[PDB]
């Protein structure tokens, strides 16, 4: 009749007591590395972010925490304030995800090519995650496709969203829209294999955008609005068919897999421009 969950808990004893740390790295992001780590008790493998521990982070985690309670959002498992260099530090231990950057999994699909239906399912999921956050007044502000990774390597395997180095409480023109933009961006690349290209017209090339229902070309629009406003609210976003259908979408082939094999070089480029588009955007 009544249920809550563990409040956030700043464990103080050296994480080296509760885990054995590798040096084998994974994530190579904002503040420091992401080391693989093993749970002494259970013996499972984990992601370890590490932080300077200033007032800022101390809420960034404080949110991540609230968010992990979601399926498609990465779960935090433990948060430790230890002393590294000489620096009241901050070690967050979160669920390892042996999946690979959302896209970098598709170009090793091995069997067949991609599908409008499969694109939905992906977007579909990612939608959900954003919802939650918004549904609790949280903006991620950083919904890159590096920040999307899967649990494991099976096609059953699901994907989650990471790096709240950017999230912010929508507390007491705007914000929880960046996350939308991204989804839009994400959908585009999901369907074709490229973005727009500035620093705004988005053309729709032929051997790609063709018999592809304007029903779908609709969404992408509303989302990508160079605007802050009428960028279709997620609440809104969910409502539209394609997404909320699970399985009623056309089975149309998608070149995206192959497309990405075409020009593996355009990526280190994509990534920055994606962060450019984002990060700065107010
Ligand atoms: O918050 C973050 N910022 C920096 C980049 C970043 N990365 C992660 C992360 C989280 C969970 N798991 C992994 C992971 C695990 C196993 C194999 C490969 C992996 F990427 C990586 C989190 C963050």
């Amino acid at each position: 009749q009544f249920h809550v969950k563990s409040g956030l808990q700043i464990k103080k004893n050296a994480i080296i007591d509760d885990y054995k740390v590798t040096s084998q790295v994974l994530g190579l992001g904002i503040n420091g590395k992401v080391l693989q780590i093993f749970n002494k008790r259970t013996q499972e493998k984990f992601a370890l972010k590490m932080l300077q521990d200033c007032p800022k982070a101390r809420r960034e985690v404080e949110l991540h925490w609230r968010a992990s309670q979601c399926p498609h959002i990465v779960r935090i498992v433990d948060v430790y304030e230890n002393l590294y260099a000489g620096r009241k530090c901050l070690l967050i231990v979160m669920e390892c995800l042996d999946g690979g950057e959302l896209f970098s999994r598709i170009q090793d699909r091995g069997d067949q090519a991609f599908t409008e239906r499969e694109a939905s399912e992906i977007m579909k999921s990612i939608g959900e995650a954003i919802q939650y956050l918004h549904s609790i007044n949280i903006a991620h502000r950083d919904v890159k496709p590096e920040n999307l990774l899967y649990t494991s390597k099976r096609p059953n395997a699901i994907l989650k969203l990471t790096d709240f180095g950017f999230a912010k409480e929508t507390t007491s023109k705007y914000d929880k829209s960046c996350d939308m933009w991204s989804l839009g961006v994400i959908m585009y690349i999901l369907l074709c294999g490229y973005p727009p290209f500035y620093s705004g017209q988005y053309e729709f090339p032929n051997p790609e955008w063709s018999e592809v229902s304007e029903e779908v070309k609709m969404l992408i629009r509303n989302l990508l609005k160079t605007e802050p406003t009428q960028r279709m609210t997620i609440t809104e976003f969910m409502n539209h068919p394609w997404i909320m259908q699970s399985t009623k979408v056309p089975q149309t082939p998608l070149h995206t897999s192959r497309v990405l094999k075409e020009d593996k070089e355009r990526w280190e480029d994509v990534k920055e421009e994606m962060t450019s588009a984002l990060a700065t955007m107010r």
